[PDB]
């Protein structure tokens, strides 16, 4: 069974970068929608996997890929931000950054594009790619998560459906990409980042 | 050359089922950035096909079915809804909907059910399949045109990326296909119908 | 647990339409490999579930419809097949093909360019739409599964994956589609329909 | 207006890892389709974009990129093969290959890990990534090129359809990838390097 983390703040907590009405839509109601839809859905799953249903665990597989998505993109989403967030990382993290984009600067502008060009909804995302040993970014359509999909870890994700900035914001996503290094939490990133 | 068309009635007109702020929104910013971005995806393919470049056609797929469509998407759109619209369509089309769906009543659920569940950002059309010779319903992602990607001739499309409704109905997008209905221009599905 | 399906016939019965080598490595070496697949994919998903790794069940989809669709498609395939088949269907499903298609040759010339028409492997379907009550003509890319993906109800399957005519009829894919209708056992066909 | 080009060598050239059939009709048969169908494609594409007709041009996409892509990718591919190649590149192209997989043997063992993996039709590529400034494998599905849909700069590649090896190797796609490493054209991968 799978459930709604609590968020690690309250919601206006993010203010004035994100507002607070955003803050609860977004986790009480997408997330959760999230969560229940991705029980339900394993559940279903279970049962074609017991009889051998190939059928239905194709069919099924939408459903999982979004909902799943969703629980795992979200998760990650809170702990990359915080009321107490805001300027540059440290540490070997920050060295990582200069060495694969050049400069903190630089990554923030190739992240920043890659967020603001997901076409429709999406989620931008700076991984690491263990295989080779170095930063990267991606950009994932939907609620793919980061990881199922490319097999890159997620260190930092980037939320650009609209239900993430749109009522604050409107149609101008740059504005909100601005806004969101603001609260961006680095001790969490740098976290991720040391784990693998 | 392509223009963004004029809206036929005023931003308020269909008050109150869709507010004039996403209908200043949605016409003005979004369906003004498509044509603009389709018009200068469109010149730098005329370079790339007087060039032969294939590569840079290629690469240039994404904008120009995205921006394209976009425009083309839109510009149905507008003309199927009408703040003298609601109610039920009469004549061959009406039947065309009873014999193909079995009832209005019935055709009604199946498009809103097609609607609701596009993951995502995308549209829910009912269409003409010239090879058949009947009504169809199908969704799109993202803003991948009807016909130019399924081969059916559009009649009615519904919107159902966030920034058609979010603003006034959130998450719920249940209450705003509900209030869709009450400002669908029969009249101009019919025309478009009679066409094909 | 999938196990490879033992033929009703032996592998030169369909000489000299389908010659011996390709139904011997088609069925022997192709299919034994997805059913293989399949389980070792089950084994793992079952793993992934039960610990709630929804990472890890996003990673297998594509193995999983992949081997799982390939498993589906032959299964129906080899059925789909008889050294005495050939001719045209008689009964309901020969009225329903001629209500559908207007005649048996316009439905063979659709199914065959709806085959022969697929971009790189793939498979051409004749198929029933429980929702419409209608037969519909359908291509899967690679092994994506009719049923799983589509919804339709599979009658008869076009293998036109290389494997199955390269070492026969090399390139030439029409002449390939104009042999197979020798041998096809519209009696299976029939009971397919039937049990729609 | 595009063109079937001339080989830098006979049809028998590479035997016994590549044999004459396969080079015959590979390029006389298979490449020659996708340049017919490319030049029809830029020819509607054309037609399509003086007239404004971005439904057509949509519904155009899937021919230009399957076929546009057959041209790119096998043009390229004909020149990465050479009776007299084999062995392992040097100079910069080595060393660039040591440093981003650890060894050339490392590099290989990935290529053909890559390449055999590929579900259905595909290539197998080494690409240059010039945003990063190192080399990268990659592989694309059908006849996506390379540089159109990923970016990367072609070095190498590795067609795996079934029309590449099949009539000798039949289902062992290991083999075939085992024989052609005996007849890469070392000479032009680096020539292409180099120019990156
Ligand atoms: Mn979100
Ligand atoms: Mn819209
Ligand atoms: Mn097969
Ligand atoms: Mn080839």
């Amino acid at each position: 069974k799978h459930s709604l983390p609590d968020l690690p703040y309250d919601y206006g907590a993010l203010e004035p970068h994100i507002n607070a009405q955003i803050m609860q839509l977004h986790h009480s109601k997408h997330h959760a929608a999230y969560v229940n839809n991705l029980n339900v859905t394993e559940e279903k799953y279970q049962e074609a996997l017991a009889k051998g249903d190939v059928t239905a665990q194709i069919a099924l597989q939408p459903a999982l890929k979004f909902n799943g998505g969703g629980h795992i993109n979200h998760s990650i989403f809170w702990t990359n931000l915080s009321p107490n967030g805001g300027g540059e990382p440290k540490g070997e993290l920050l060295e990582a950054i200069k060495r694969d984009f050049g400069s903190f600067d630089k990554f923030k502008e190739k992240l920043t594009a890659a967020s603001v060009g997901v076409q429709g909804s999406g989620w931008g995302w700076l991984g690491f790619n263990k295989e080779r040993g170095h930063l990267q970014i991606a950009a994932c359509p939907n609620q793919d998560p980061l990881q199922g999909t490319t097999g890159l870890i997620p260190l930092l994700g980037i939320d650009v459906w609209d239900h993430a900035y749109y009522l604050q914001y409107k149609n101008v996503r740059p504005d909100y990409l601005k806004a969101i290094w603001n609260v961006i939490n680095w001790e969490n990133v740098t976290e991720r980042y040391m784990a693998c």
